[PDB]
């Protein structure tokens, strides 16, 4: 039967490890794909980790141009968390070089968007195949969330992108139920820019934490009701979660405008806590360098820069990156309310790195009322490899 | 229970991509099996892909001879869509270097033709074990489909050819209920010539699109009734879709009799639509290059040329080749019809190419009631391998 | 619920290959392990291969002493059949150097003998776990079948053998509900000898064609009856079928006492067929080269060399070996009757080849109403390997 | 359903092989992670076996400084009990340089411990996530059991040590009933140490038979009552079984102090018997070389040293090691008794052997009223391998 998913996100006072995959390390000698863009989505029997492989291995010939971003080869594929993506566990999901995914309950639903990037197409699943389509409608990278998806009572809903990597772009909600889309809608935020966002279920309705990549070094977040009404702004914090981004000092909280002076930036994600807020990043301002997440006082709601819990859990001494949300199912959490976690992707080789390849390992944390020390389960490969 | 596959075929604009395995590219470093002659079958549970391995793997010595076609060490397995036929993940299936397969709501029935040429044997299979078989009946290679056979309201049907590659042979229908033969019939077809059959259920009866490898350079389609009575001829269109093949221009289309000055040919696929037709192609007329799939108005009743929907899924500066048909089960797509889907073969290595082994990868595409974009999946790997 | 196994055995005209695994081909490049005594059983959802790893993989130099037949490393796992005994397949069974297993309908039955050779031990497995044992009762060696051992309405019997592998022995069958052990029985056979028994079940009773290893180039025969009440000789044909063996035209059948003048042999296997019998064999008659299956007329009851039925599986200029019996269920097959089948491992490397290891493949036949054409179906692997 | 095991623990008279993974010998060529501290626990559906990973595997020159103990890339993983500890087979369990799991009946409850060493926490899991932790609240190494925990209709119980390897430290009693905690208690135990336990069931109360890393040579005992009431002391017996442990002639048996001159220990293992004892220890008294199991007559009651059946598993002349409790539920072995069983670690190269990796394989010896036969069934490797 049907997942509901409609109750307040748990208020957590700090994250436990659930799992590591050392995917990298293993690769060493392993066979495991080659990836990138990886996520964790959960259903009420499993979570499982979902990723996008370069249709190779590490440690191969094939692994050569992987930092690219998009080929024909680039496949979306799962295997149980904390399972290194190996080819001989995946799970094929489908083809694409930017996925999202969620079960409701019953089943899981895919989608991969893969294609020539003047007209990509975003192939939907569910079940084992594909059920609907959605093609670009601007001629530009049809993108999308590179994080788990979400679904309410049966209605799944993601989000996605058709533009320039700078300058203004257009975004539209997604609402389906078992595979089928229905009904849609575009996101007015003429000035904002949005990207892979890091959604997550709660208070039945769905919250986002995206990434500007055209002005934002703070990102911007989006409530979305489910008959498609919403609510669209950026983290009204005083503190800044984009890479690259400016000092702390330097920078004022915005509620509705994006601010600093940066054009790129990276996923990441944040969970709203009371008025408060968990916002995750990248402890070294300019590069991919450590993860750290932290809970500013009412920041969700006011321009607040008042900290009052931190924890790392990978040092600025350590190759970081990408790091998305969800949510564990009270199927699973035993929980009367939604336990909030999220990943972080752990990228390495190139660029920051001398190697023929590109590729990233993954590490999940998870709620928890308990508040955890810091410290650093960072990859462990020693590049380069047989490169 | 059993499945009724009786809903005719639904009405699609486009295919979009379901999966694509990478299994060369992987193969370089992974357990791969050297295969050809892959295709694709559902269930009410999932669709898998099966293959004909060589008893070996590929980047190993065993995978030399690998061109040959026939050998006791061919096998018949399979492995869900998507995922690549490597040796962990593989299910064993039969003993065969031609075979098909399909399942009928409750289990799978496989038929692997094997042993010497002029005494070869079909050994039927269902539930994970032989149940009955069909010894050669003309003494010279008792070949079959090489794609999914079909089952309606659980009968399942396919088809055999037992005789030269050229010159006129002997065809059979077969159909049978939970892996024991019930009836057959005999193709009458003197001076047409047909071979793996690429069939699929259609408003209660089965339609295939074979190939002639005699004289036709357009290929020959039989619709199958559940008494046996079929019909016999060759899509009708005035364009040709076999491969070698004479040009479009020079090419006169025929409801009955087979044209073209060709002797030789490749599978291919056909799907009906009203009195349309989608109908499948390497886009180099001569060699195994590029894939398209064609929709001419009428084409299926009519000798038409009449072009208005043309999509690429292999460019020609890719190798292809081999491609099948098959239906997504209504248990599954969730339509109130079977959705057309069909499967491309990329083959590499020899002949072609500069190895000492030959094999292929797929990829799946499907039905949809969406124009899908043309562009290129093709199979990736770098020839020659550590040879 | 339990499996019943009263029926007679089907009566056949000749044996289709079920599956064939490529062991060793594929090890080339795979990992699998390195084993020996192989073979088949099956429940009422799947057949599986049974066999004895040396706790390493082809192609390593571990597997090199694999030759000498018992150490503390021989393991008994298995793969569904058709499976190559690749180690990321394995179920594991049990500790042994010498194994049997059957299921009853709802569970496993395994029994591993391993230990010291004065003192060696039997664990007998049931359902994931092993729940009863047997100790070596004549301090020399405490084998068993090496093959499908054979269950009846809930009870599963087999045979054991404490003794020289030359002069007289001692044997003893044994009777077992759901892994505890419930009675058995030692055989008198004074001058007779047995060892690693084919048996299979047919007509509410067991019965086995093993193997004299002190005197008889013709097998011996027991029906064992459910009370433990028994039968045992030899098979009666005037035709001897244990390698090394006399010539056909220099032998003389016998019921009850052993004939020929050799001291060594090989696993092999009989089925009854009314009076009439299918005996297994290598062609060569001094080494492990070739298989083939005869039918003589009346064999089972008389002494009878009348042929009416041949049929090679390997031809002799391939390497066979070992070969036994077993049958499909009724909820497998779907016939009224026991479907009989066999295997025939195809050993290769020392001591016939210059390796450094030893190990086999498999090929599985089975019943069927059809006369099947003689063909090989040989191992494949090119030796030496990668040595 | 709950699992209850509250039946007393059954009169064995000797210990069957259950299993044997060959995780090293198997690993030169395979891919095997690279572990220690494995153990292993029974659900009422199949026996896994938990170890702790490196994130990295045999064979590979990440297995280099794995001698350490602990890194951030430690995870706990399992695999059915027999196989070895393969990347393709492994379910990730969770995060942890020290765990401990066991089964309730309905699902499984893991914990890892991991992080600083000053600030290390423990994340507990429950049906394949975390639901509840606990953090280090000594700062200093928080570990555990390394062992399966206890269940007993439906709360499962364990016990955790924060403190020096050395001089006094602190311990306390774990309760938790679906993954979270319910109560606990601290052990008062001055002058008494204690370190990962190798608990199991019996009547109805815990017992555990842990390790003394301060001043014991004998080891410790503890009783844990479901009320968390508990009783704490050292085997009585008259013999040693600790590792450095004095020699038996010298060592006086004591009921509620430890005693001997060694500071330094290893995990072990005793069952109650009666007021006798078996107890597993390594033969050599200095190094970590055999294993041997005894059943001193009264030893659990009395300082006794009346022996009366001893029996080895490993001479010796072969590494071994670790060595930890368990019982099979009586949903497996069927017998009205919790069937106890052990199992032992066969570690290998450094710090003995001159490699630059460390490691080790398991066996698995299981109950049995049955005297079973002295034998070495040892790891089996040849090093140092392709280093
Ligand atoms: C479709 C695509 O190529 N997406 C890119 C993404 C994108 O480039 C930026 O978000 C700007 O729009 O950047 C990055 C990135 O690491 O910055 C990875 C993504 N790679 C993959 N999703 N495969
Ligand atoms: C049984 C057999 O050898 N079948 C051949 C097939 C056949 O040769 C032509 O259809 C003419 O009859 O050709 C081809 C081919 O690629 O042209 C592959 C097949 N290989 C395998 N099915 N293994
Ligand atoms: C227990 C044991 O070592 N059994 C031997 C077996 C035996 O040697 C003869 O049957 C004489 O008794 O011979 C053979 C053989 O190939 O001749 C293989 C067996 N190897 C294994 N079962 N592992
Ligand atoms: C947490 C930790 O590092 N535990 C150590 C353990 C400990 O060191 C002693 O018990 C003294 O407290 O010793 C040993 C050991 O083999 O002596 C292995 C353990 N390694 C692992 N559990 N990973």
């Amino acid at each position: 039967t049907y997942m509901n998913n409609t109750e307040a996100i748990c208020d957590a006072k700090g994250f436990a490890p659930f799992s590591k995959d050392n995917g990298i390390r293993i690769g060493s000698r392993g066979h495991i794909f080659v990836i990138r863009e990886p996520f964790v989505s959960c259903s009420p029997i499993e979570c499982r980790t979902f990723f996008l492989t370069q249709g190779s291995l590490l440690n191969d010939k094939h692994s050569n141009g992987t930092v690219k971003d998009r080929s024909p080869f680039r496949t979306l594929m799962s295997v149980e968390v904390g399972q290194s993506p190996n080819v001989y566990q995946a799970r094929f999901e489908a083809v694409a070089w930017s996925a999202t995914a969620c079960h409701d309950g019953k089943k899981w639903m895919t989608v991969g968007v893969t294609g020539p990037d003047s007209k990509a197409v975003a192939v939907i699943h569910y079940g084992g195949v594909p059920t609907d389509v959605v093609n670009s409608w601007a001629g530009d990278i049809l993108r999308t969330q590179e994080s788990s998806c979400t679904c309410i009572q049966g209605d799944c809903y993601w989000v996605m992108t058709d533009g320039p990597a700078n300058r203004q772009a257009q975004y539209r909600i997604y609402k389906a139920n078992q595979g089928r889309i229905i009904g849609q809608t575009d996101i007015s935020f003429n000035g904002g820019h949005i990207e892979e966002c890091s959604c997550y279920p709660n208070d039945g309705k769905v919250e986002c934490v995206c990434r500007d990549g055209w002005t934002g070094t703070n990102r911007p977040v989006l409530v979305i009701s489910p008959d498609l009404s919403y609510r669209v702004g950026y983290l009204c914090a005083g503190i800044p979660s984009d890479t690259p981004r400016g000092e702390d000092t330097q920078f004022t909280g915005s509620c509705t405008s994006p601010m600093g002076n940066q054009g790129y930036g990276v996923k990441g994600f944040g969970f709203r806590q009371g008025t408060d807020v968990w916002m995750g990043r990248t402890i070294s301002r300019t590069s991919r360098s450590g993860f750290e997440i932290l809970r500013i006082k009412n920041g969700w709601t006011q321009t607040s820069k008042e900290q009052i819990r931190k924890q790392v859990v990978v040092d600025n001494l350590n190759w970081s990156g990408y790091s998305g949300s969800f949510t564990l199912p009270v199927e699973l959490s035993g929980k009367d309310c939604l336990v909030p976690c999220f990943w972080v992707e752990m990228i390495r080789g190139k660029p920051e790195e001398k190697t023929i390849w590109t590729s990233s390992s993954s590490i999940v944390m998870c709620g928890v009322d308990y508040e955890v020390a810091d410290w650093s389960w960072h990859d462990g490969a020693i590049l380069p490899f047989d490169i």
